[PDB]
C-alpha cells in the first residue's frame, strides 16, 4: 500500500509530518486519486491548501483546494466519483476517509478522524489510517472549534509520496 505525507503549519509554524497508509488493497481507486493528489503529478492537489473544518471530538477536514471552504476540489477522475465501496470502518482515532455532500460525490475533500465517527459508517468511504503524526493531528483538532472553524490557519505546506 502507498505511504503518503501531508506537512502541516499553523500560522506559518511548523507542527509537523502526518504519515498516511492508503488501503489501495481495498479501495484501489480512492486510494490512487488521494495518492496523486499528495503528489500534485496531475499539475494540481493539495499542497499549499487547507484544513478548513476542525471539530474537536469529530475530525478534521480538509481538501478543498479550489474553494477553500467546503464546497470545492477536483478528483482525477473527470467528475465527482462514485463510493467505491464501504468495506473499511471508522473505527476510531487516525481514520482518512473521503468527504462528500451525499451518495456517489467524491471529489477531494477528506477527512482524518480524531473519535470513532461510527454513524458515517456506510455513508462515506474509508481509504487509510494515520501510521505517524497522530500528534500532528491532535494538535490541528486543538485550533478547532464547535462550527469548525480554525483559530489558526492550517496549511497543508507540503505533501506527497513516501513509497
Amino acid at each position: 500500500n502507498p505511504l503518503v505525507y501531508l506537512d502541516v503549519d499553523a500560522n506559518g509554524k511548523p507542527l509537523g509530518r502526518v504519515v498516511l497508509e492508503l488501503k489501495a488493497d481495498v479501495v484501489p481507486k480512492t486510494a490512487e486519486n488521494f495518492r496523486a493528489l499528495c503528489t500534485g503529478e496531475k499539475g494540481f492537489g493539495y499542497k499549499g491548501s487547507t484544513f478548513h473544518r476542525v471539530i474537536p471530538s469529530f475530525m478534521c477536514q480538509a481538501g478543498d483546494f479550489t474553494n477553500h471552504n467546503g464546497t470545492g476540489g477536483k478528483s482525477i477522475y473527470g467528475s465527482r466519483f462514485p463510493d467505491e465501496n464501504f468495506t473499511l470502518k471508522h473505527v476510531g482515532p487516525g481514520v482518512l476517509s473521503m468527504a462528500n455532500a451525499g451518495p456517489n460525490t467524491n471529489g477531494s475533500q477528506f477527512f482524518i478522524c480524531t473519535i470513532k465517527t461510527d454513524w458515517l459508517d456506510g455513508k462515506h468511504v474509508v481509504f487509510g489510517h494515520v501510521i505517524e503524526g497522530m500528534d500532528v493531528v491532535k494538535k490541528i483538532e486543538s485550533f478547532g472549534s464547535k462550527s469548525g472553524r480554525t483559530s489558526k490557519k492550517i496549511v497543508i505546506t507540503d505533501c506527497g509520496q513516501l513509497s
